[PDB]
């Protein structure tokens, strides 16, 4: 757009073009959609001198390139293919500026890459810079990816300050489009010890959480990955309320997960609740198997029930086959029904 060299290249004037021919133009090329691609591909296969030629020009405008729509990719490649020297130099340009990079659309991609590429020491140093700004970053459309990458790569001791910043915020952040994903990473990667007060905070809001469009995902996650004690606390919040919750757009997810991932005792208890209870004139199962949300629960319930309980269920189902075939999701129920006698 500015150099003839650039515009010529952008017109297939140089089929045999090489990094060496780009001296005094690397930054220009790095900012250009096709130039950036050209440099990326050449860097993957270059001699060390070629790589250092490139690195010399880019270092002079590294912060600029880290925040550029196409330049950021060239910075990323040095985190993959670059020397300790080269990686240290870049980390020095980042030092002091982790916060506004983390919050920037392309800078946060650089930070993420850096975190996969540097020593634990340098990781921990970078992460520190966010101290005082965790909640801002957790809720930021760019920053939350940075925080997630931290939780995934950095020694958990070094993330205590992030856990600490959550005191009193677990509910709010769990019902947040981006927050909830951070909570999930924490539950996956941090120690049992660390997550204690998080879990505590979740248990106090199970009722609201299971009904929230993001929150239900946090609860689900505990059901799939947490320790029994925590699953039990969730299950005990579901008992008594199974029929109603099965019909909720979001709470149905959590009920399903209890059927699938709770202990076998708990499963039985949830199945039994719905086989005994009536709903108005008809049966609780009747309501459920016809509901767009609840029927998936019934499906899973048949899948998980022991021979005994599966015999009870199919017998409560049988007198409604004619009035069941109305619904396409009845086809999955009938498939398991016909796959049960001969």
């Amino acid at each position: 757009g500015r150099s003839r060299l650039l515009e010529d290249f952008r017109n297939n004037r140089f089929p045999n073009l090489q990094l060496r021919d780009l001296i005094g133009h690397i930054v220009e090329f790095s900012q250009d959609q096709h130039g950036s691609r050209f440099i990326q591909q050449k860097l993957e296969r270059a001699t060390p001198a070629e790589r250092q030629i490139v690195f010399n020009e880019i270092l002079q405008a590294a912060y600029q390139l880290m925040t550029d729509v196409f330049g950021n990719y060239v910075i990323q490649k040095f985190f993959e293919f670059g020397s300790l020297d080269q990686k240290l130099a870049l980390a020095t340009r980042i030092r002091g500026h982790v916060l506004p990079l983390a919050l920037q659309m392309y800078g946060c991609r650089v930070i993420q890459k850096a975190l996969e590429s540097i020593s634990s020491d340098q990781q921990s140093e970078m992460v520190k810079e966010l101290d005082g700004h965790v909640l801002k970053c957790v809720k930021d459309q760019n920053g939350n990816h940075v925080v997630q990458k931290c939780i995934e790569c950095v020694q958990p001791q070094s993330l205590q300050f992030i856990i600490d910043a959550f005191k009193g915020q677990v509910f709010v952040l769990s019902t947040h489009p981006y927050g909830c994903r951070v909570i999930q990473r924490i539950l996956e990667h941090c120690t049992a010890e660390q997550t204690l007060p998080i879990l505590e905070e979740l248990h106090q809001h199970t009722e609201q959480l299971v009904q929230d469009q993001y929150g239900n995902y946090v609860i689900q996650h505990v059901l799939e990955h947490g320790r029994p004690e925590d699953k039990s606390k969730i299950v005990s919040e579901i008992r008594g309320k199974v029929l109603a919750l099965s019909q909720h757009k979001f709470a149905s997810n959590v009920v399903e997960k209890c059927v699938t991932h709770a202990s076998r005792a708990e499963r039985a208890l949830l199945i039994d609740e719905v086989c005994c209870q009536n709903d108005g004139p008809h049966s609780a199962l009747y309501t459920m198997m016809k509901d767009q949300y609840a029927n998936y629960v019934v499906q899973k319930m048949i899948d998980m029930a022991e021979p005994a309980q599966r015999k009870i269920i199919m017998h409560k189902i049988r007198p409604h086959i004619t009035t069941l075939r109305k619904y396409t999701y009845g086809k999955h129920i009938l498939a398991k029904l016909e796959k049960y006698y001969l």
